[PDB]
């Protein structure tokens, strides 16, 4: 059942956004602070953000209490503005890896680039999965072909090619579409009372969620993963260092956190509506999306099957076009980081452009393949911050706040963090945990899952190992136990 009208809607809204950007460039009370706050909010908020929030609220075992990524990233923005924006702007860095390049050298920064590249790839895979889900819902095509086509269009749009203040228009379109679809979705006769199902169970488990007494250590272990893992991203620090003054950067960070908190509310409402929906009354029919293994597509479904045809047309086409336009930002950030940091220095402007094109194509292909293999948006969203939290965040803390850090401590903390992360086991990769922390339980798949906060323990172990090995190596080279010819990374001598 191919839908021509949905394709017309997404094309019309995409071109409307494009000509609004052209008009804004054509034009070019001091309201630039609010515009900057909107533009910084639009970096995090997108298809992946709202789709992951709706999926996390929708899934019966997790609910709202486990939908920690929006709140965690808002608190990450607040913490960045409070504590990290000022020291980064004090020393005048250009990119996020520049402190790593200056302190640990180019090689160890190259090793640090791999978790950052993996996190950007996971984030882009989540964005592509959400975009393909929305497009496959509006046009009613197969999920895989929709994902491949949308990723191809985004890759070619990045490859070739105005475009001024487009992020503000994208965020406004997302906001208007979601907040117009919500009142019509709430009034659908299939949807039950949203307040009643928050604390009561009629179709599935209550969407508020419950946390057991034993899970409190794990829940915090997850929450600190999202609150602290969302800080070291390149896209945020680019905007922080682009700001004129440090106080201006702090105010933009606070406004972006407030905007993220506001934009999380319609996604939570859509997830709650999907949790409360009786799908027999709708045109979707049994089985429900969770039995269809289409839970990660809950936001496009609710906007499509619980809203009138004109409201669905307008709002969901606007959301589709805004997500499609905002899908490629992570591609540009990761590819620019690849061109600037590791290729130009560690590994001609025409060569830079050619490598830019090649790495955009490779990043897009890897992201769309990873989107094809996975079956969730919030899972990729959470796993994107995992390696950043384990690896990048302790190194960022050491370079910014710890005086006297070395490449020895960097390497030791890297190895310790990877060891404690891998030996804890990954249920997604069917990796058996080598170290059996107390409280371990077996899931349905037969793989043992850790309930102990081993990820936060890995982060703290990496940080303490960095500090301890750095100062121990300083003492060894000062006292004369190890000669200056023995060193490999030459951290002490330089
Ligand atoms: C709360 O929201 C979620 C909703 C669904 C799922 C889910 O596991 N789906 C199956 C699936 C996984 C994959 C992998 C290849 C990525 N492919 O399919 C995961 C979610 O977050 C988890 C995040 C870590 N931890 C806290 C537990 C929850």
């Amino acid at each position: 059942a191919f839908h021509v009208e949905g394709l017309i809607a997404i094309i019309v809204f995409y071109l409307l956004i494009l000509l609004v950007g052209i008009w804004a460039a054509w034009r070019t009370r001091d309201i630039g602070l609010l515009v900057g706050g909107f533009t910084m909010t639009a970096t995090w908020v997108g298809g992946g953000y709202i789709n992951g929030t709706a999926e996390a609220v929708y899934v019966p075992g997790y609910g709202l209490a486990w939908a920690q990524a929006p709140i965690g990233y808002s608190l990450s923005l607040i913490l960045g503005g409070l504590f990290f924006a000022k020291p980064m702007r004090s020393k005048g860095y250009v990119t996020m890896l520049d402190p790593f390049q200056q302190i640990y050298g180019k090689r160890m920064g190259g090793l640090l680039f791999i978790p950052a590249l993996m996190g950007e790839m996971f984030w882009a895979a989540a964005i592509f999965s959400a975009l393909g889900a929305t497009i496959s819902v509006i046009i009613d095509v197969d999920m895989h072909i929709s994902v491949i086509i949308s990723a191809l269009i985004a890759t070619l749009y990045t490859l070739v090619g105005s475009v001024a203040y487009t992020d503000v228009v994208q965020l406004f379109c997302i906001f208007v579409g979601l907040w117009i679809s919500v009142p019509f979705a709430l009034s659908h006769p299939a949807v039950a009372d949203i307040g009643f199902t928050a604390v009561h169970a009629k179709y599935q488990k209550p969407w508020l969620g419950t946390v057991d007494s034993s899970e409190v250590y794990s829940w915090l272990d997850s929450f600190l993963l999202l609150m602290l893992g969302g800080i070291p991203w390149q896209a945020y620090f680019q905007r922080v260092l682009s700001s004129s003054s440090a106080t201006y950067a702090q105010v933009l960070s606070f406004l972006a956190a407030f905007g993220c908190l506001v934009m999380a509310i319609p996604a939570i409402l859509i997830g709650a509506i999907g949790a409360s929906t009786d799908w027999n009354q709708t045109a979707y029919g049994l089985p429900d999306p969770k039995t269809t293994e289409e839970a990660d597509m809950i936001l496009p479904i609710v906007l499509q099957y619980l809203c009138p045809v004109y409201i669905s047309f307008f709002g969901l086409g606007a959301v589709s076009a805004a997500v499609m336009s905002s899908a490629d930002s992570s591609i540009l950030s990761a590819s620019s980081m690849f061109a600037r940091n590791i290729y130009q220095l560690s590994f001609s402007d025409k060569e830079i452009v050619w490598v830019m094109r090649i790495t955009v194509f490779v990043f897009g292909a890897s992201a769309t393949a990873m989107a094809l293999l996975t079956k969730t948006v919030y899972g990729l969203w959470y796993l994107s911050s995992d390696l950043v939290y384990i690896v990048i965040f302790p190194q960022l803390l050491c370079v910014l706040f710890v005086k006297g850090t070395n490449t020895y401590g960097a390497v030791a903390g890297y190895v310790s963090g990877l060891f404690l992360r891998i030996t804890g086991g990954e249920p997604y990769l069917y990796l058996q945990p080598l170290i059996f922390y107390p409280g371990y339980y077996p899931d349905d798949n037969g793989i043992y899952n850790q309930k102990f906060p081993f990820k936060t323990l890995a982060m703290v172990t990496s940080f303490l190992t960095n500090i301890c090995i750095s100062y121990l190596a300083k003492y060894l080279f000062e006292s004369g136990t190890l000669p200056p010819k023995l060193d490999v990374f030459d951290a002490v001598v330089a």
